[PDB]
């Protein structure tokens, strides 16, 4: 059935977004390879050339229709081609993940800078030469797994490390704590923001009463909300978030030493979030967004890059901080211990089939290797509990380390047996041990600094058995006004926004006025400015209330900001240029040109589909409609030159102008397509952010190309307001 | 821990049985191959020299103890090593069977003599070098996984063929009729036999209230109930049973010719049976009788092997009988339709783990392969719909066939996707067809002679809708009474007793009166017989009941019979030696001389374990004591000359030849072993059945195998009252 | 389809062994009540002059045919009466206890003979005419729920006490220690008596190389052992056996003091085993033997009792 | 049988007939009724044959399929009033 010029098929190259129809990993990038992706060929399954069969391998010569007594009779129960093929049908779907649902995968690679066998006798950090395969699923929290990607939410941010000792899971998130203290508590969390239970409203929002009720009555809570509220809560993609581990874990070296160690991911494309309106709306026009920029990206050559990096604290300073190192909602600042650089981690293929290997994965913050250990964070205590107990009815088993995404590539054997869907066919004659019919086989290994059994550090423990929260956790203000003040002052409006966009859909008003009473706990201008939205007055006591203490002296630390401190990137990004029905070649040159040595990728636009012929017989296809693709979807806008009067009063080229502009991206118009000035009120002298010239050039490109580095126009904030968009 | 001399590991060669432990299939015959056992290697999982693991990959170091603060106190909820351990021994279960939860599975080989391409286009029967893998799993029905082998009931005889044009299941019994006509039933017939469902009692057992009263009601079942009833319902081993198909199916060749067919499995070991209290007793004794001595057979060389036949009838023959070919429950008798060799297989190693290969595996009529299918069967119709949906429970799934047992070996590709449990990472771009995105691969595949897609044979449909029973299908009473009058008199004995047994354990005497007035439907004498048994007195009515019509001008078949045509063969067969402190050495070479020249085995028995000295000082190792290694499990005794003074005078020694002499076994005797005739009450012109002689040979060991030979010694039956054992 | 003098019904009323057929306890023993059988009677469905339904309540007419295009004629797809009656049959099971997977249990109730609150506050206790409601399931170890009853073997001896403040299980077994001291050994233990894994061999059954290699390697294992080979193992009945809940557990009193406490069972009918060959028999003759034992007792009015 | 865990969905509340349901089947995943009949098969003597069928009748009968005639041979086939 497929046409004559063999473009049904995609390109077995890397190419740019929208260049290709996407394609499975395998088939895309056939020559990327690493000892997980090998290891996946015993249950790969190609189809070019093969008959089309029943599972048991029977030839199917009719596949149009079902068995049936006369041509217009009924349907017979001998049939047992429709019977299986609709019974796989009928029982495809599968327990979606309690939280995290949604949630988008790829390989790649993890490399150590060099050996960290000082601190840690952990294999995979053990060589700079030693690479492990990796599998990372970035994920929202709340919503189902056909909810919309762009919400306002925490991000999950989960590796699964294929060492030669083990596999180990980190299994993080894109802040640097989490809303709650102990595990006991994460039900009533996760109910109270999850869509609420009468109706199943809201999907993928925390704009709703109960998640506010909650918030409300547990302060402990402030932390992360702050971070959820900031545009921290709204990544432009996958790439552009940091990932963090949250917990105080331990790494436990080859002489017995504990080093107590938070994890951290460091995006190397830079942080950069939405804005909230872009975002919102961006959950309507594409709900797949960041999974499509994801896939996108690694088919271009855009791999996603992440530094794995250490704070370290020595045992003997686990009491020297103001906070205690063992609460998952307090952070350590970076100015107090900084994040020490510990190797690089490369996304450098898709899968072949999402069910098969995202939906099915299983990731679970247990899963370490020696050299490893955990620590009392009564969080941390608690999730190693349910992500083994979950398993058992997501993936139907105790067997899901079977399902071929979750096998260790190194050596595993036991004297563990059965279980629904049992793959291996163990030929051992013991399963037990100690047994003397095996000579023992498999045996214990005592613990030792490489290839040495798993051996728990012997931490002191010494309290009685009670049900209580330590006294040191008790403070819940002084690091949501940390993370507050270290934000810039456009950042610290967009938190304000935040909260009151969230709080204004609070049915509730009491609910609202016990929210805005705990801001007023944090900081009194923040709290004020929510309140004005809501159009509630602070009391007398509550303008009174004494500012929290700063975190061991600091009053700002600007590494929670996303921007106080430039890290801009622009390879992978993408610019819109609106076309014309007579473009002038020569600014397109100039254009495609400076994108091209920068790696920021072009998406060509237009009233209609299909060709449009440039001054210079020049034929250029049309990726999408103004109306189509929105500005929603790219970094920048481009007008080029030509015959202007075919779109300058076209309506949807008029508003995709309005939109990004309202949404802080750079803008630039050549030639006669500065007339569009008109519809977004720019002075005639310019204005910073829009760059205008006679025609594309040299100039004109490095000016938007360094716009484009600092990811948006915060200065034009001012002005935004006015327009209608 | 293994002991110093190596004794712990069964030699990896052919042994008889009791000699080595038993050990997994792949250790002890890691020489026989073949295509399916070959491509399991890839699940299969080793042990010696590798350390144990997590299932993650992690070795650990202390197996023998959790986690727990101070060597006395609490166990730490971060135990993840215990926490995975405890969680796949909670979760190894899965649901059993419905029905034929009992059962024992072996690997095997097909090949059939002849290609049959002029009556079918199968292509397992196309090419007499065209060897085929088998899996075969033989069964009860009635009871659970974990209950008893020789209990009466009828036997499950299912062979997984894995050919090259698909999986084809033959799912048949020892039997060659069912007890139901119309699937509908089956939950009814199979609730009644099982264990009732207030307090569910009884297992494995039909002889209970609601059987009873279910077949009373129902004449359709008495046909198999004569089966079940008689010797047939108490197989010597599953190698000594016959098995069929029942339903009639169809072969179709190349031409689109279609031929009614009849499977027929022949036992090349021949046909035999336990008596009831010999099946009863080894319940108890060896409730894994059958499952040891189908495993001990194949450690032996001693495969089991069944030769494949066909009772085949043109089309233009179908009403040319007294009964349905359509109808299960009746039988096509030999001398009408008399049976074609096909083929032989041969079961010749046993699985690594039985719950992997045995447990997991999944049969199913349905599965047929082009060359064969189905008819209008009303049982057979019900049971295509019953296979497929039982599995999506027992099996976790729609992906069952990916399960290493249940994997084709030749190709299956198709556009089902996802599912609990997914192996297959398919990497077509196309989940769906047509389609032109992957050139509409996997295609569809036109019928033809070989390597063709399958196509229903176009048989014609004409009737209304209806719930109805074919008006030919109502005939009840002469298909039992052909059996009836096909049964030696002995036979026919035991059929009297069966009944006579099961009926006594119904509690409502109605019932058994009920079941007496069917039986005077079918046989007067039977029906009296059973009637006196139960001090019930047949009326003047049921005295005059006309028999019902002989089977197309058949008044007995004698291929019904186990035992009317002789076709007893020795080899595998096991005699127990009653050895004394002073054994004939020159008795013990002789006999077991002539034992090992016909492949039979011997079991050396005395009244301690330990060892015992021949004449010659010979040191003769002692397998078990008389006590131990009852007669039950044995097919012949002999007690050799020498000092019959140390055991004339055991207990334990004169019962193993009372039991043996009631179960109808040869017993041969030599020199002063004749002293054992007192405890028998045999008279000094000695009896047949009871070999004797001075010296344990000249010509008693040819005489005691040709006693052997035929089994039983039934002329001893008017006898055995005589003996309290 | 009944008899015409009622022989088919048993008498609601006690009666020694082998004088009516069994019957569910409600049909032979209506008038036998306590708090939680009453509970049940929401759930519990009769039958007697009610009409044959599918599960979505629709009558069926003929319950002994397929739908078929003639009568001679292939099933029809459309069958939904048949389809509903094969699947529920096609997925009755469940999978059985990991261990003491054969069990046989009855309904009873329990009462203090004083009030004990000087050492627990537990409610069940607190009151000599507090009556509790119980359901007691009684078990082997090792065998499936296929398996026979009188092998030798550990029992199970499980009792649910529905009281005022919560379920409380007390879950113990016949002898007074178990075979291992740390619950990381328990799959070794497990899979060293269980049927071994190559060939499912044997059932029931501890006479088997896998589970003496274990006893021999590890020691402690030797006093359950002990126990299991003594006629300990083969009990006469459920009703003539100890019970013991082999842990050291805590009684906590109102003022906050802890008792250390060890669970028994004492048979008000006495101690009785088998002997050996009679249990082994038995297995034969009757593997439900201890199954009907209890049930028969109960049906004649001999209530298993344990103080 | 997947998405509600078995062959008992129907006693899953909201699933439930307001109108009797009495019928032989058993057992399964989640199974509420407690059925207190002697009998769980047809035919039976023990419990009188009940629950029992109930001929087709203008009211409260039982289900029975309208008899179309059915003429044809067993075909994979569309029909070509389809096409
Ligand atoms: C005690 C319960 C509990 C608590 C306190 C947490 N979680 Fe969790 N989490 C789960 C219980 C859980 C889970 C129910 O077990 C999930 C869902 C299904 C699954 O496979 O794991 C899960 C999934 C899940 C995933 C998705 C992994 C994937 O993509 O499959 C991420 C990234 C996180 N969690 C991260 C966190 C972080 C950073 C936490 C706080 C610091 C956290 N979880 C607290
Ligand atoms: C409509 C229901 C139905 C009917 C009428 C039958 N069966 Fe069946 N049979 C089943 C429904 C079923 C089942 C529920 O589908 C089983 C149990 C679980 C499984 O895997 O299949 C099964 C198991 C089963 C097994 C065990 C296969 C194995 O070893 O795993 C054998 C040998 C048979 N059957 C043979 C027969 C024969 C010879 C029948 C009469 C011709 C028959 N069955 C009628
Ligand atoms: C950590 C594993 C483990 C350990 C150390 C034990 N058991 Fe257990 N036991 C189980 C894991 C288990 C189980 C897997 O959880 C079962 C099987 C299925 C179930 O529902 O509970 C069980 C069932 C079970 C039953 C059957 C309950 C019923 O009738 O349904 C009894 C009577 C016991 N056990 C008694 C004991 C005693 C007295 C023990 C030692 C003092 C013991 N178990 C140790």
């Amino acid at each position: 059935l497929a046409p004559e010029d063999g473009s049904h098929r995609p390109a077995a190259e890397p190419t740019p977004p929208g260049a290709q129809p996407t394609a499975p990993g395998s088939l895309k990038a056939p020559d990327t390879r690493n000892e997980k992706l090998n290891s996946l060929e015993d249950v790969r399954k190609g189809s070019e050339n093969y008959a089309l069969t029943t599972n048991q391998g029977v030839r199917i010569a009719d596949d149009q229709n079902s068995l049936r007594a006369g041509s217009r009779g009924p349907t017979l129960l001998e049939d047992f081609i429709l019977r299986e093929k609709i019974t796989h049908f009928d029982h495809e779907r599968i327990p979606e993940r309690i939280v995290h649902a949604r949630g988008s995968a790829a390989h790649g690679y993890f490399q150590p800078y060099k050996s960290l066998s000082d601190i840690t006798k952990a294999d995979f950090l053990s060589d700079p030469n030693k690479i492990t395969p990796v599998f990372v699923r970035f994920s929202t929290v709340q919503g189902g797994a056909g909810s919309a990607d762009t919400v306002r939410d925490i991000r999950g941010f989960a590796t699964k490390f294929y060492t030669e000792e083990g596999i180990f899971d980190l299994v993080g998130n894109n802040t640097p704590i989490f809303f709650i203290q102990d595990a006991h508590k994460f039900p009533d969390f996760v109910h109270a923001v999850k869509p609420e239970p009468h109706w199943a409203i809201p999907q993928g929002q925390s704009a709703h009463d109960t998640f506010w009720d909650y918030v409300s009555l547990q302060p402990e809570t402030l932390h992360n909300v702050m971070w959820a509220m900031s545009d921290r809560g709204i990544p432009r993609s996958y790439r552009t978030m940091e990932g963090f581990g949250i917990h105080t874990f331990r790494l436990i070296n080859a002489e017995g030493k504990a080093t107590f160690v938070r994890f951290h991911w460091k995006p190397l494309a830079g942080k950069a979030s939405l804005v909230w309106d872009e975002a919102q709306k961006l959950t309507g026009r594409d709900p797949d967004f960041h999974r499509r920029e994801l896939w996108e990206a690694i088919e271009a050559g855009d791999f996603p890059e992440y530094e794995l990096g250490f704070q370290l604290i020595p045992e003997e300073d686990e009491f020297k901080f103001d906070f205690d190192l063992l609460d998952p909602t307090k952070l350590i600042p970076e100015e107090l211990v900084p994040v020490q650089r510990v190797g690089k981690m490369v996304l450098n293929r898709n899968p072949d089939n999402f069910f098969a290997e995202n939906e099915q994965a299983a990731f679970h913050p247990g899963h370490i290797v020696p050299g490893l250990d955990f620590t009392n964070d009564p969080l941390l205590q608690g999730r190693l509990f349910s992500y083994t107990d979950t398993q058992i009815s997501r993936l139907g088993g105790p067997n899901f380390h079977e399902i071929p995404i979750n096998r260790p590539t190194c050596p595993y054997h036991n004297f563990q047996r059965d279980g629904m869907h049992r793959m291996g066919i163990d030929t051992n004659p013991a399963n037990y041990e100690p047994n003397s019919i095996n000579d023992n086989w498999p045996r214990e290994t005592p613990p030792g600094p490489k290839r040495g059994g798993f051996e728990s550090y012997q931490e002191r423990v010494e309290g009685n058995k009670v049900r209580e929260r330590s006294p040191s956790f008790g403070e819940y203000y002084s690091h949501p006004r940390l993370f507050w003040l270290s934000q810039t002052p456009f950042e610290q409006r967009h938190i304000v926004d935040g909260f009151s966009f969230d709080l204004s859909k609070v049915v509730r008003p009491y609910i609202r006025e016990r929210v805005v009473d705990q801001l007023a706990h944090i900081d009194l201008t923040l709290a004020q400015a929510v309140a004005k939205n809501l159009g509630i007055e602070l009391t007398d006591d509550q303008l009174n209330i004494t500012p929290p203490p700063d975190v061991n002296g600091l009053k700002k630390d600007p590494s929670l900001s996303l921007y106080a401190i430039p890290d801009g990137d622009v390879k992978g990004r993408v610019v819109a240029i609106l076309l014309n029905d007579e473009v002038r070649s020569a600014d397109l040159l100039a254009i495609l040109k400076a994108l091209k040595a920068k790696g920021v990728h072009a998406k060509l636009l237009y009233s209609r589909m299909g060709e449009v012929t440039a001054d210079d017989g020049t034929v250029l296809p049309i990726a999408a409609t103004f109306a189509g693709a929105p500005s929603l979807t790219v970094d920048a806008v481009i007008v080029p030159c030509g015959n202007i009067a075919d779109i300058a009063d076209n309506g949807d080229a008029n508003y995709y102008l309005m939109e990004a502009y309202k949404h802080l991206k750079p803008i630039a118009l050549a030639g006669d397509a500065r007339k569009f000035k008109a519809t977004i009120k720019i002075a005639d002298q310019g204005e910073e952010g829009i760059v205008e010239a006679d025609s594309a050039d040299g100039s004109f490109m490095d000016e938007l190309l360094t716009l484009m580095a600092a990811h948006r126009v915060w200065s034009r904030i001012p002005k935004i307001d006015k327009i209608p968009a």
